[PDB]
């Protein structure tokens, strides 16, 4: 697995802040009867003729747009549609990946549009709860699988179940890099931290059950059951004490940097 040097963490920091910082640009304009279409185009002009960057997901493996905007029973790579308008009650994930001075920044959140229903603002919340309880835990010497493990009992204990595939990854020069991070509990995870590791976790967690489905698209993946899905997203490095976010927002209720010193 490779280890970041204090130069590459640096060119970490300023992407990961890019990347938070499209999601702050881009909720003044989440509310009902707005395209996903749209919000695309304000991000990647944002990415592109304010901040520099660039988007790591337009044509990766033939990716046709931007950002991925996920609505409701749509798990992940919802693609942004013109004729998609998003309507009261509507919980969506905007995932953003920038590329800037060759290092990206990769990172997620759910907008809720309009009134909210209790049930997606439940599901919203566990899952958010779920990558805090997650980020909590990493410093060096501990292993994923605890952390995997742990998500999953949160998540399940509140009636949820977490989504198997598209798992966090490694992130750096390169978009997915190892480890893999699984958000549920694995007897193949013999991950144990070393400061200077830097990954994303992204737990996907539905209101009914775990099994998901690719749409004929060829990109967008739903529940199975139609269910209710949420995600969020950090990027982080493991420091020798803990770890520091590198996405973190101005909403964000946890400190950027997760101290386990006396
Ligand atoms: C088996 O399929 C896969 O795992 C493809 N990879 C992913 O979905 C990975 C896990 N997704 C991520 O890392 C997301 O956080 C990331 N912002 C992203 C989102 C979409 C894409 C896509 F490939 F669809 F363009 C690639 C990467
Ligand atoms: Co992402
Ligand atoms: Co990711
Ligand atoms: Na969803």
């Amino acid at each position: 697995i490779s280890i970041k040097t204090p130069e590459d963490i640096e060119k970490m920091r300023v992407a990961g802040r890019l990347a938070a910082e499209v999601l702050e640009m881009i909720e003044p304009y989440v509310k009902p009867g707005v395209s996903t279409g749209e919000l695309d185009r304000i991000c990647n002009d944002y990415i592109v003729n304010e901040q520099h960057a660039v988007s790591a997901c337009l044509g990766y493996h033939g990716y046709p747009k931007s950002v991925c905007i996920s609505i409701n029973e749509v798990v992940c790579h919802g693609i942004p549609d013109d004729a998609k308008l998003l309507k009261d009650g509507d919980i969506v994930n905007i995932d953003v990946t920038v590329i800037k001075d060759g290092f990206h920044g990769d990172t997620s959140k759910m907008f809720i549009v309009g009134k909210p229903t209790i049930m997606g603002e439940r599901l919203c919340r566990i899952t958010q709860e779920s990558l805090y309880l997650a980020l909590r835990m990493v410093k060096p010497g501990i292993n994923l699988r605890e952390i995997g493990a742990a998500i999953q009992k949160f998540v399940e204990a509140e009636g949820f179940s977490v989504v198997r595939e598209y798992c966090g990854h490694g992130i750096g020069r390169g978009f997915h890099e190892e480890p893999q991070v699984l958000h549920y509990d694995s007897r193949e995870t013999n991950v144990v931290l070393k400061p200077g590791m830097t990954f994303t976790i992204e737990p996907m967690v539905n209101a009914g059950k775990k099994e998901i489905r690719t749409m004929k698209d060829g990109w967008t993946v739903k529940t199975k059951d139609r269910s209710l899905s949420a995600q969020y997203e950090h990027t982080i490095v493991v420091t020798d004490n803990g770890c520091e976010i590198l996405t973190l927002r101005k909403d964000d209720t946890i400190p950027a940097i997760i101290s386990h010193d006396e």
